[PDB]
């Protein structure tokens, strides 16, 4: 049995996506999650929805409690976690409104805890050095790509996301530099969310939605405008993808993730 | 009416630049500024001078309260902020003693608050994502460039400043890497000073003074020696530029900056 | 007279390397060192051994008290500090099991104090801007290189170490990016250890041991396995190098390091 956690990004966190909804506030050894967990279903699959920035969007990227968010979903029984995120495009072919099923990342964050094993919590003892060669779940990404195709949506099969600290946008010199590094899209929330999911042994995948071309003219109003016009795409993709995930086998995949996570910890 | 704030860098903060001086200690919601504000005039223009590292240079770059400094100047009524900064040259044509009117930056800092909107101060509520495509005021930069020309000074019309955390200087491998990224000069204080000025709706410009060629032989004694020999240039440039700024129209420019700052904030 | 401090890395910290051993716990103005100092000798040379991650390896790279470790060694009278470190290879010619006598570094750390002069300790007052053009002691590196040759070991004469924050390993996009920057090997502990040693006026050198090819397949088990198989090399290199260092003159070298450190401090 699978249980899908869903973390909604800026203007991509509509609770009406689930049927038979029930609100539930929880606590974790790492503090409180961004907001209440919303329990429900999509067809016959159990899901858990969470707004990354809170229902009223009051939390900046640097202040999101990524540890609490991932821990709460893991504690609720989530085997998979599929998220949505607004991002800027660093490539001509990635047009605003396009979806990108990212497969790699480049870290540019500075003030964020990236591990549960900080030597100050009973629940996670020791030192953890988690592998990051393949940060996103290939099987989940494969289903997302095929589903976008069946839906006729403009979608890119791969892409490298550079995550900046924020909250400011990048300068033009930074924008051009990121392109030479191999980055394709840019945001402020992929890291450490993807890292902590891996430590928890969860299959993590991300639906990135391009909202602008950065500055290589971006502004809050421009970002919000593009999201309003295209949010239906991410909603349709999730509704159609989820039942598909719940109809296939994940025993072997989840076992391997559990092993990788367990054997990355160094005990005294 | 305009009021020019002036933030003086290492060995480039002489108070005798203003006439009719008056010392004034202030406080801000973000703490105390580096030192007392010095109120005075240059011809008929009102100015406010502030020493970035304190009068006795006792504050390292990482510890400067950039938030308090910018907030205090904004509170005093400053419409413009022109600063001075010592820097290393990463380009053969930028010789020690040369002035560079920078137009871009690359952030390499790690432990610095870059926004007033940290969700813990009544005066700045919400989440702010300020645009950084054009970090420095083009009109102010234009006047600085033309004035340097009238003064016959060696001056570069543009340049990208890479700001490192410090307090240590860069390694040789880092120095060469910065050059491949497109950086032209290097310092430890441009970021987040330029970012916070933008959030405040202030016209910000920077007078960078090359003091060495980094290491692609730099030392504290070498830096201080070059500054002593060339400080008169920055002083002459400011004295001649300021009356020029006070004789032109800034209503439309200040209005646009105010709009950009206001529309970058996301409210609950 | 010389006194060699030795900081042992992951699986490269065997105390049996010294004769006439005596355990000694100390304290510093910056807190407690990773573990007790082990006083002893190699032939006729006085040495001080310290385990970077503690005897039971319970401290992650981000949490190591680099300030306390370097301060404690300096306080004990150490003139030299030679360390061991496990690392990943970013170059085909650097094979797992090979030794690399590094000569440069690229900083990718974010949450680490890199100076003793933080303006909050009586023992180190003022602002220090230490030069980093040549981070490692050339004379000590020369002896290590010649000794490895006499021992017939596969050893590289130079190399650039990129130090990441950790504790996670790098993504594949990051791995490829580091190669384009000029990095040859990768670890999580060189910075700020090398920086603080320079501030203390100590001759610092590093014996890097390649344990894998990063991901341009790395895992904790793979790293530990390679170290177990090759640890004897680092031990033999240290035992043979140390008596050689104790037989040559260091007065002029130590004097120059002391001058560089003293003249990098800015007093009120
Ligand atoms: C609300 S505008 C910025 C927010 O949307 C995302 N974003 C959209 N476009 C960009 C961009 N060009 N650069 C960085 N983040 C972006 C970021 O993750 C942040 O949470
Ligand atoms: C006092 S020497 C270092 C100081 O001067 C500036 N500086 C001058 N040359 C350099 C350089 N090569 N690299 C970094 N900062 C430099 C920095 O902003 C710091 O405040
Ligand atoms: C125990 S595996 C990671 C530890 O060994 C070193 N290390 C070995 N291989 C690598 C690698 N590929 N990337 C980063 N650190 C590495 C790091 O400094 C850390 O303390």
């Amino acid at each position: 049995a699978v249980k899908i956690g869903i973390i909604g990004g800026t203007g991509l966190d509509d609770p009406e996506i689930l049927e038979g909804r029930t609100e539930k506030y929880v606590d974790t050894p790492f503090g409180k999650p961004s907001d209440a967990l919303i329990l429900g279903k999509i067809k016959n699959v159990d899901c858990v929805l969470l707004a990354r920035h809170g229902r009223q969007h009051t939390i900046m990227p640097s202040k999101v409690n990524y540890q609490a968010n991932i821990w709460a979903l893991k504690e609720e029984g989530c085997t998979h976690v599929i998220v949505t995120t607004a991002c800027g495009s660093l490539r001509e072919e990635i047009q605003p409104g396009d979806i990108v099923i990212i497969d790699q990342f480049i870290d540019r964050t500075t003030m964020r805890p990236q591990s549960f094993y900080d030597g100050s919590h009973s629940c996670a003892r020791g030192v953890c050095h988690i592998p990051m060669a393949e940060p996103f779940c290939p099987k989940t990404r494969e289903v997302l790509i095929e589903t976008a195709k069946k839906l006729g949506l403009r979608c890119h099969s791969k892409g490298t996301m550079v995550t900046i600290e924020g909250p400011r946008f990048s300068s033009r010199a930074e924008s051009f530099m990121f392109r030479t590094w191999g980055a394709d899209v840019i945001n402020m929330t992929t890291v450490p969310e993807v890292v902590l999911a891996k430590e928890a042994g969860i299959c993590y995948a991300s639906i990135a939605m391009a909202t602008d071309y950065d500055c290589w003219a971006v502004s809050v109003d421009r970002v919000l405008k593009t999201l309003k016009e295209n949010a239906n795409k991410a909603k349709s993709l999730l509704l159609t993808t989820i039942p598909q995930i719940g109809s296939t086998e994940w025993s072997e995949t989840l076992h391997n993730l559990k092993n990788m996570a367990q054997f990355s910890v160094l005990l005294p």
